[PDB]
């Protein structure tokens, strides 16, 4: 267990590195954003996620954007084993993109994936916006996307994706270069994982 910010600031509640942790990843967000860095990189790919992943938690999360070299028991779901995730990750790469029925299937296999220690959910949502603006011209208006849904939706994905793509599909918008859409939805992404001590454009 090493957050990279734990042991340099006195943090000893999990609460406070929680706030530290949002705190300096969302002011990260917020550059990755308005420095066009966020249509500069790779999409649909690891080398892509891996860049937002580095990108949101280097120097707060040790190994950002490097494969994890364990198993994740985030909860009954199955996430990919260690061992796998080298094929796994490969397949990813090669899958296609043309249309949301094969964006969602691509989304479905990275969320079972989750290559990362930590922060798989965040940067995969980052990730998936950036798939949709390329391929369709659309990104998720995640204020159309409540959180209950959204958990149930991806727990059930590995079995039916259909629950998943309906969310999608409904929150779409051609409002490809609203800021406030991003940003909101940068908080809604952190939201759904228990993160709501800011909101992004405050910072």
């Amino acid at each position: 267990h090493h957050h990279m910010l734990e042991n340099k600031l006195g943090i000893i509640n999990q609460l406070e590195l929680n706030r530290v942790e949002e705190r300096v990843s969302k002011e990260n967000a917020k550059r990755l954003y308005d420095s066009g860095d966020i249509d500069r990189i790779e999409v649909g790919t690891f080398k892509g996620l891996s860049y937002i992943h580095n990108y949101l938690f280097e120097d707060i999360y040790e190994f950002a954007g490097k494969v994890r070299s364990q198993n994740i028991s985030k909860g009954n779901f199955r996430f990919a084993p260690v061992m796998y995730l080298e094929i796994a990750l490969e397949h990813i790469d090669k899958m296609p993109q043309r249309n949301l029925d094969e964006i969602v299937a691509k989304y479905v296999e990275m969320n079972i994936a989750a290559p990362f220690r930590e922060g798989n959910g965040r940067a995969t949502r980052i990730w998936l916006d950036l798939i949709l603006k390329k391929e369709l011209k659309r990104v998720v208006d995640w204020n159309l996307i409540n959180k209950e849904d959204y958990l149930s939706a991806m727990e059930r994905s590995p079995v039916k994706d259909l629950e998943i793509k309906y969310l999608i599909s409904n929150a779409l918008t051609d409002k490809i270069n609203d800021r406030e859409i991003f940003m909101k939805g940068i908080d809604i992404s952190y939201y759904y994982e228990g993160y709501t001590e800011y909101n992004v454009d405050e910072l």
